[PDB]
């Protein structure tokens, strides 16, 4: 494949606030939405058709991310907690509780008996899904932290803060095994695993994107065009047809590069907001798209290839 054609399909309304962040369950069934408006929701991953709502966070809601059997949620809240959800009851299972300020970002391991998080408190922490207990705290970071991953195997993790470092971690000791610096520290606001785990693909708040080789310290491949300057936008690696680049933008428009030469592909128009969120379907090629609060609504997106 040359370019996609990525077409707007279902625009799904229903958070009365910004949207944080939309995720697909690993099972291709679902996509979960999270929202300032203290609110989870649930929503057909081919129809865009509504589902239902999860609630009990005191606060917004920044983040959420799926269990690998996609029979859990954990929510990352202002209120400074995490919450483990069964989705299909909607019962809280776990309240997360140990960070000193709102909690950013989160994710499971593959093998889902691990969540890692990070927080305003500059801290990443890694968490035991089964009693809800903190395993670590890693003093990770001097600023915000932006984003925390896992690898493919769940032995690593990758954090980004706005103190301009990228660091990786050894999952079983918490110890720091690099420390990733790029020209002119600009604030790291993304940063997540290739799928096959040798790169690192890192947002920085200059209005670029770039592929990294972490091991060697490299930089591969740079993207631009977008704009990203002030918010945490997340990006995603595309490869359930042409291997795509996919980020938001603070122009209101979802970019898709092709990874290889870098050259923009497509841009969808259609929000009306900052697209602050962005998710790649498992097996389709289907694109949600979330923004801020003027729009407050998720788009999905469907192509060819
Ligand atoms: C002090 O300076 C700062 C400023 C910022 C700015 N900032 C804060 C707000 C925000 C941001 C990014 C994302 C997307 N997101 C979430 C997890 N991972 C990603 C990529 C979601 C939200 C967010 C959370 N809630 C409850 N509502 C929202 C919404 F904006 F949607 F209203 C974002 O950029 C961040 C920071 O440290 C991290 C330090």
């Amino acid at each position: 494949p040359v370019k996609p054609n990525y077409a707007l399909k279902f625009t799904l309304a229903g958070h009365t606030k910004a949207v944080s962040s939309v995720k697909f369950s690993p099972n291709g069934e679902w996509l979960a939405s999270s929202s300032a408006d203290k609110l989870i929701k649930i929503w057909g991953a081919y129809d865009g058709k509504f589902e239902k709502t999860i609630s009990g966070h005191k606060l917004g809601i920044s983040d959420v991310a799926w269990s690998s059997d996609s029979n859990l949620l954990v929510s990352a809240s202002d209120d400074k907690t995490l919450k483990i959800w069964d989705v299909s009851s909607g019962k809280c299972l776990k309240t997360l509780k140990g960070h000193s300020n709102y909690v950013f970002c989160c994710n499971f391991n593959p093998q889902s008996n691990l969540i890692v998080s990070g927080s305003f408190d500059e801290s990443v922490r890694i968490w035991d899904v089964k009693t809800g207990k903190c395993l670590k705290t890693l003093p990770a970071h001097s600023d915000p932290v932006s984003a925390v991953h896992f690898n493919r195997d769940g032995s690593l993790i990758v954090s980004s803060s706005y103190d301009g470092l990228c660091r990786i971690w050894d999952t079983a000791s918490g110890q720091c095994l690099k420390t990733l610096i790029d020209d002119d520290n600009p604030p790291v606001s993304f940063v997540k695993f290739s799928p096959n785990g040798k790169y690192i693909l890192a947002a920085t708040l200059d209005n670029t994107l770039k592929l990294w080789d972490y091991s060697k310290g490299k930089c591969l491949k740079t993207y631009t065009g977008h704009k990203n300057e002030k918010y945490c936008i997340f990006a995603n690696f595309s490869v359930t047809g042409g291997k795509w680049i996919v980020s938001g933008s603070e122009d209101n428009l979802v970019y898709i590069w092709n990874l290889q030469t870098k050259e923009i592909v497509q841009k969808l128009q259609g929000h009306t907001d900052v697209v602050i969120s962005t998710a790649c379907h498992p097996t389709e090629n289907i694109i949600a798209s979330a923004a801020l609060e003027n729009d407050k609504t998720i788009k999905l997106w469907k192509s060819d290839c």
